[PDB]
């Protein structure tokens, strides 16, 4: 956990969010894959309720795109302070913000009802009531008197479990963990890394646990899941760049029982 | 009667246009709004869009009439044409068209009309694929005259005749009269070759509007001398749809009632 006290925001969004990573232009591009399967998800109807979690949000906001128009309730999280503060300054719309632009526009147009990449995050900005802290590694990853509303209709993360613990055995358990906030009979949908060891955000240098598909299929099954949906995205060449070693990402689509 | 001392008029008051006005009067918010999906902006594009979807307007080249400073109305069309031609009477629109070319910072950005366009087209493209597409599939921008028999001159570079033409709110916003306007029509007509389409967009019972210090005339029409003017001129009227300008949209950059979109066919 240390490593992370080194973990730099900027240098991690364009690792990952800006060309080539983040060109959306390429339908065979990881990030149009990504928004993909939230979208295609949130479209069938099935994942819905009034409040939502996103677990280890970072930096990032392109998680909720789609998910933005089903919950009135969103809360974000994260372990470091600077990360809370990066997405201070993109919902309050202060100076030096990301552009996320790109995605809600790509956002927009998967989904297809004819919207305004503006009014998407418009609608984002407004349904993410708070963003806190948080530690997947404690039993109440939120703390014991959380601004949250407990039990969450749907939880989603991306990037963050694998990426914060050691081994197979630590991950699961953060699973538990995390899954202790949702109410039975929700929704999970979770994006992550295949087959990582490692990423580098600016002085920072973490490490990663290299999980693969059926992995991560078993592990949500012993934490209690239905797996609805489990999809890879393996990852070409031109997107493998030298800020890690990720060779493929999974998406989960996974149901509490 | 005599149509030169009007025309006269027409060429005099269009010295004063300013491209940079006329860009923000009616191609930024409220007009310029795409969010809204009742707005004109959305209306306009929505015609485009669904008309090339039909598949019936297709050919190697196109003509784009009196473009002015503004590429709206041609994003769309750029999938269903290899060579388009822009035109304008106005020297400084050709250069607000050529900032846009060349991709200059100091250019009118239409970014949010190209995403809106990629939005209803439905196909997934990236907005900056379809801007590059048009300025690649943009081969000469040329002086006009439509009062002109031969509108592009004689021994135009133009293509001709060319299988399609586009036009919106130049025919009218040009003509001091309707059968000015009706003549303009058949000069244009002259470019289209038998069995092709003109796709024309325009406004509805406006008699000025605004460009900074330029204040412009504009024959008042309806949809119905529209329509019997397109039959004067050889077509079959294929739609002929009208938009009604909400209050909120009316912002006194001048009197527009309505936009018409019509697509015709030259008979042949
Ligand atoms: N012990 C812990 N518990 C919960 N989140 C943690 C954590 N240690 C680090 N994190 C956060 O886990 C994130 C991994 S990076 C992925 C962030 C974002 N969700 C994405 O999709 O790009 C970082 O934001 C990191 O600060
Ligand atoms: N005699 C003439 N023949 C052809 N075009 C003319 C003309 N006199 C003025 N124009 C052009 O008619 C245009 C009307 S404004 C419309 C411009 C653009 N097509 C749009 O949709 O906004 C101006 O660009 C003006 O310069
Ligand atoms: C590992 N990883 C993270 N953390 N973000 C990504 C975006 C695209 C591809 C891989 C990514
Ligand atoms: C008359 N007119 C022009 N010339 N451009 C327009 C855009 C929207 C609505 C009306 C318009």
């Amino acid at each position: 956990a240390s490593a992370y006290q080194r973990f730099e925001p900027r240098a991690y969004l364009r690792n990952n969010y800006a060309p080539p990573r983040g060109d959306l232009c390429n339908p065979n591009g990881v990030g149009p894959w990504k928004l993909r399967c939230l979208a295609q998800t949130f479209a069938t109807g099935e994942v819905s309720g009034r409040t939502l979690i996103d677990i280890g949000s970072g930096p990032t906001v392109y998680q909720l795109l789609s998910a933005c128009s089903h919950f009135e309730d969103i809360t974000m999280t994260d372990f470091l302070e600077v990360n809370r503060q990066e997405l201070g300054r993109w919902l309050q719309e202060e100076p030096g913000a990301f552009n996320w632009s790109m995605y809600s526009q790509h956002a927009c147009l998967i989904e297809g009802k004819g919207e305004c990449w503006q009014d998407k995050e418009r609608q984002l900005r407004a349904r993410v009531k708070r963003v806190l802290p948080i530690d997947v590694h404690q039993p109440q990853p939120l703390g014991a008197g959380s601004p949250a509303p407990l039990p969450a209709d749907a939880l989603v993360s991306a990037f963050c479990l694998e990426a914060v613990s050691p081994d197979l055995a630590s991950f699961q358990r953060a699973l538990d963990h995390i899954t202790t906030l949702l109410r039975p009979g929700g929704h999970l949908l979770l994006i992550g890394a295949l087959e990582e060891s490692w990423y580098l955000a600016g002085e920072a240098r973490l490490t990663v646990v290299p999980v693969s598909e059926e992995e991560v299929r078993e592990a949500l099954v012993r934490s209690g899941y239905k797996v609805r949906d489990l999809r890879t995205y393996i990852m070409p060449a031109h997107l493998q760049t030298g800020v890690d070693d990720v060779k493929g990402v999974f998406f989960a689509w996974a149901q509490k029982v």
